């Protein structure tokens, strides 16, 4: 359990320089209106129809020990999110990369959660004419955000197939559009603390896993890869997961995965960018296999922290 | 088709008269963290995690000819809709009746959509614990709104079954708790649009009808109203649809309405609060029987605006 300490141990040493250097704006620069403005002043006009009605989408790129992550592949996600919404990116890509670097850069964050936002606009969809719809641009960059904090992450997290909410179906909400419409996700949070448990895990009502609160879903059942298809986002750490698995020789099927694998899965983890790879030691209540973080896991963590140092994969940012 | 000269008249001269007195306040007020301001200038926290992930509740009363309309219905659906959510008001509900009341008489507004929204406030459903999270309350008041443009109630207007999406169901998003996840509703305004339409009427994925963006549906059908009971919000003015239909000695169903019934309906309209009762003359590009509006639905339009001087049903504002 040795790269997770020195992932970790970097981790700890840079939030440590950053207390240290008290910068104020390393709480969060936003950008909101052609102006970056701190964090915690940061606000949305409740004018802008797109917001309140939340018919938006958006996307969470990562910067770690100074290194943008595959920012080209959340870029390129939100392009085709805003496409599928009759969106479209108010700023041209490359000028919102150039932002985003500033904006770190000038926050002095190494480790962040990076957010892009694009809304409908002032003027709805509900009444308004094509010409009168100008989509609106809203970014954010703050300190690393954990779906699972780095001390649960070496035994695993507890998560429950929901039974009171199911998954909201693509014909309703296209689930490869990554959106803020989380009421399915919510109900799963409370369900699970309701039940003693962490995360939510989410069927599509058939039967078959999608995906939880925030990541995707993984099994690994006799040295193979499993993960759902269909009803998810297709996130780009389970793309990283992918690019790990075939290069240590592991198959991955993204696949109808019936909710009866998990139950009997050798190991089970949860991919995302806020956190990373994060394994399940138990399922409703139940262990994962023996209970502890298994080995396909753990070679899917440890390459997926080295290619943070890839420039294939990543470039580093001039603070 | 007296009636609605006299109520749309009157609508009219209200509206030349709030012009000519060139009130600033009337474009709108807002309710933020305690404090009124203009609505052009109201603002929402992006660290307002709640309004961020659609994490919230909202309700729509309305003020018409200077009296609000059924406000406690509204005010009891909210608290309804908090709990359901595991929120609650911020403010004692009488005070919010109170604020609401000041905000609509210093506006000057005579005709309003008024607008109460409860968030989960700064601190999210995800890794906070329930002693952390304060739950916040926005408000606002602005110009009546128009999901039917008057000119257009007396004709009807163009619905579609829509085809390229389905309501979210209850079982992922409770559709009793007002909410703004508006990503099917949406899809559904573009496919109606794009149909040459104007309203889409959305299944629930097992041929049954629930709802449209923004608005309940009835159904008319040898003199007996039908309206879906499952899978839609259960409207005030639907409710307002009711007590006119047992008024005036016809019943009201509020049961599972099969899709096959909307194309074989003697008249369709559409209920909901921006707007009141607006009727349906073409579904799916062909006329609702012969096309025009019908008789029990005029009755249920004249009848649901006579109620707005009914003192069991609203109060009049001293501006
Ligand atoms: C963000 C998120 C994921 C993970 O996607 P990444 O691109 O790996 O961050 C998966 N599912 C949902 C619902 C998410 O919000
Ligand atoms: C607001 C709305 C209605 C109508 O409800 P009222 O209380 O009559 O205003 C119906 N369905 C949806 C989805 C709505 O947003
Ligand atoms: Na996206
Ligand atoms: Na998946
Ligand atoms: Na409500
Ligand atoms: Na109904």
């Amino acid at each position: 359990m040795a790269t997770m300490d020195k992932v970790f141990a970097g981790y700890a040493a840079r939030q440590k320089a950053m207390e240290a250097a008290g910068n104020p704006l390393s709480e969060g620069i936003a950008w909101v209106e052609g102006e970056m403005v701190p964090l915690h002043e940061a606000r949305i006009p409740m004018l802008d129809e797109g917001f309140m009605r939340s018919d938006l989408t958006y996307d969470v790129p990562s910067v770690w020990d100074g290194r943008f992550f595959r920012l080209d592949d959340h870029l390129s996600r939100l392009e085709a999110s805003c496409a599928k919404l009759r969106l479209k990116l108010p700023l041209p890509r490359e000028e919102v990369k150039k932002i985003l670097v500033e904006m770190v850069a000038k926050s002095g964050i190494r480790d962040a959660f990076v957010e892009i936002i694009v809304t409908r606009g002032l003027k709805g969809v509900r009444g308004s004419r094509p010409e009168e719809i100008v989509n609106r641009l809203y970014m954010l960059v703050q300190p690393y955000v954990w779906v699972m904090e780095p001390e649960v992450q070496p035994v695993g997290g507890d998560a429950v197939i929901a039974r009171t909410v199911r998954r909201v179906p693509p014909g309703s909400i296209d689930p490869t559009v990554k959106n803020l419409q989380w009421g399915d996700f919510v109900r799963g949070l409370f369900e699970a603390s309701d039940r003693g448990a962490t995360y939510p895990f989410l069927t599509d009502g058939d039967a078959n896993l999608t995906e939880g609160s925030g990541f995707n879903i993984v099994l690994v059942k006799d040295g193979v890869l499993y993960t759902p298809d269909r009803g998810v986002l297709q996130g780009v750490t389970r793309k990283s997961v992918i690019d790990v698995a075939n290069a240590k020789g592991f198959e991955v099927r993204v696949e109808y995965v019936p909710v009866e694998a998990a139950y009997h899965a050798d190991e089970i983890f949860m991919c995302t960018t806020a956190g990373g790879i994060m394994p399940i030691r138990s399922l409703d209540g139940k262990p994962v296999n023996d209970g502890k973080v298994g080995p396909i896991t753990k070679a899917i963590w440890d390459g997926y922290w080295e290619m943070h140092y890839d420039p294939a994969y990543s470039f580093e940012i001039k603070y």
